[PDB]
């Protein structure tokens, strides 16, 4: 809708086709069909033109959320939203800057909103059982999420699936 | 002086990645990191798509050897799967993950992890009409996770809690 979407989403696509190292101002000129000016006014520097990725991206994944959680005060529908965003596997772009992310502590932050108010709670981990098993639901869900990616057998729909519906029967 | 220079250039190689990328790797790039001239490097890799190979047969071969190294009665389908959730709690590393991503851009470098996969890592024959197969593999998802946690994941898991989630990923073996 909006043109700063737009530039964003095309720049998301194209470092999947292409690569991080290679975005430049140069490159998603041509992608967008935009001028450098133009695409410089809406993101005044190429940290800010990643970081505006970084934030639509999470931005997508809380709309997700936020649209199929039944009971949003329940910490348990809300791990069951999680678990069924994180079943599809993960786009090539949204991979990338995920592995990117950690190299600068302002695209960590852009993603730590959405992961502190959905992924279940570390502290306290190492002394309570409760709150292992509900991470460890969490860590089956990452599993899948990333599966095709490390393993060298891409999971049929039906595999999926079950693997969907195994991990959501391990919710307490 | 611990390795060949094959090895060492391997080596160098992924950690040049792990700096940088693998987008900017070349033999130019490899050169300055290493210190060696361009003809010393092409002797040992005679194409980029040889000096790939050559990192994924490294990686894949020091999974092996770990693996071979922590698990005792190996014949046995549950200590293989108890040591492979002990290696895969300690995150994987960015140049290691950058190179799982492109490996299927070659059937070469899938070949290369070929071996150790067959021989260590469950297959999902039959999964949805297996309930032991999905207990493993539920088991096999949650090693991944968190394997792959701190580059899904805005925050570190620290050594503590990863200590603590390993032990309740190996309760989780059907026993
Ligand atoms: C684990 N992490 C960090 C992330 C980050 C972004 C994500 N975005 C999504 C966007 C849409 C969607 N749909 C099912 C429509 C699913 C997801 S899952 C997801 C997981
Ligand atoms: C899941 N995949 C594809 C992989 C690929 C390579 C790997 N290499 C390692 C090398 C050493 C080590 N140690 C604990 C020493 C652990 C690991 S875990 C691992 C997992
Ligand atoms: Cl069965």
């Amino acid at each position: 809708t909006s043109k700063k979407e737009m530039i964003l989403r095309t720049a998301i696509d194209y470092i999947g086709e292409y690569s991080l190292e290679t975005l430049s101002y140069d490159s998603l000129a041509e992608a967008t069909g935009l001028s450098k000016s133009g695409l410089i006014y809406h993101f005044p520097s190429r940290h800010a033109l990643l970081l505006g990725m970084h934030e639509l991206l999470a931005d997508d994944w809380d709309k997700e959320l936020r649209d199929i959680t039944r009971d949003p005060e329940d910490p348990l529908e809300r791990l069951r939203a999680v678990v069924v965003t994180l079943a599809e596997n993960v786009s090539r772009p949204e991979l990338l800057l995920l592995i990117d992310a950690p190299s600068h502590p302002d695209f960590l932050n852009a993603w730590r909103t959405v992961n502190h108010q959905w992924i279940p709670d570390t502290d306290d981990l190492e002394n309570d059982a409760h709150k292992r098993a509900v991470y460890l639901v969490q860590l089956a869900a990452d599993g899948l999420f990333v599966h095709d990616y490390i393993h060298d057998d891409v999971l049929s729909k039906s595999k999926r699936q079950a693997m969907l519906e195994t991990i959501l029967e391990l919710i307490p």
